[PDB]
């Protein structure tokens, strides 16, 4: 799994174009202020252990989110972070689990929909811990 | 080299804090509209051929910019795209070369400062060619 975590003034997105793997969700458009935007590519190795991957990913997000005193999290599928992707069924499973576990831990989570081409706007705060890269190996 | 190309309504940045490897510059704030924002990690393999790498990079930028009818290009140093980075000296050499080559080919380029912490803002247009990853192996 590869993740880029961006401490943002806001993240706004709008689903524009369907792909063959687009999921119809209740958040085709969405916005979250004062948030950690987590851009996530689910990778082929993740298929070995989808559940452990989600757990590892949540541990890293919470480390960052707690250091920054941030409760708003956007889980944003971002397949461009890796050229070794998992299958779509595994990827959906892992993204929804990261969301589900974060909500159980009291975070305010907005999941952007899987399998769409989307427009987005972001403003990255630019302090020393505002942009962080994490590689998760379960 | 790893590149992530994003077709944007705009890209803005402001340098905030100097890292220990910051490039000396006066270009500390900048904005470019209707651009292809090119986030670039220069990798250690690029050390064997910095010239071919910049040429390889520009070739890929050109193919996208021509498809999308874009003339405005941001060259934005982005180490997080790769876990196997080049030296900072090689990275700047390559990024500068990318800019100068694009400039010779008629593109307008904004180059974001290397080794500074920057605030930034981007609006990605959201279509199938609006975000592209490219791996450049130099010829
Ligand atoms: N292994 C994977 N990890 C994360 N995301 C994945 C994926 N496989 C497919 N996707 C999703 O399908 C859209 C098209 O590839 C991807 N779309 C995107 O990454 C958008 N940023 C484009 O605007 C994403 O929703
Ligand atoms: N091989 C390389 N390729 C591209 N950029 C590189 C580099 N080595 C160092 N940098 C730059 O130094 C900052 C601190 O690592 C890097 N900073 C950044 O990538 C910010 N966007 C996130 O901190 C970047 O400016
Ligand atoms: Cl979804
Ligand atoms: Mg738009």
């Amino acid at each position: 799994m590869k993740m880029l975590l961006i401490h943002s003034d806001y993240l706004e997105f709008e689903a524009k174009e369907k792909t063959k793997i687009a999921e119809e969700t209740e958040n085709l458009k969405g916005k979250l202020d004062e948030c950690l935007a987590c851009f996530i590519a689910v990778e082929r190795e993740d298929e070995n252990n989808p559940e452990g991957t989600a757990i590892g990913a949540v541990e890293e997000i919470e480390k960052v989110a707690n250091q920054l005193k941030v409760n708003n999290i956007v889980v944003y599928p971002y397949a461009h972070l890796s050229s070794d992707l998992s299958s779509p069924e595994t990827a959906v499973k892992v993204l929804k689990d990261i969301e589900s576990i974060l909500k159980e831990r009291g975070y305010n989570v907005l999941r952007a929909p899987f399998g769409w081409y989307k427009a987005f706007k972001i403003s990255c705060k630019g302090h020393p811990l505002s942009e962080l890269s994490r590689k998760i190996v379960a």
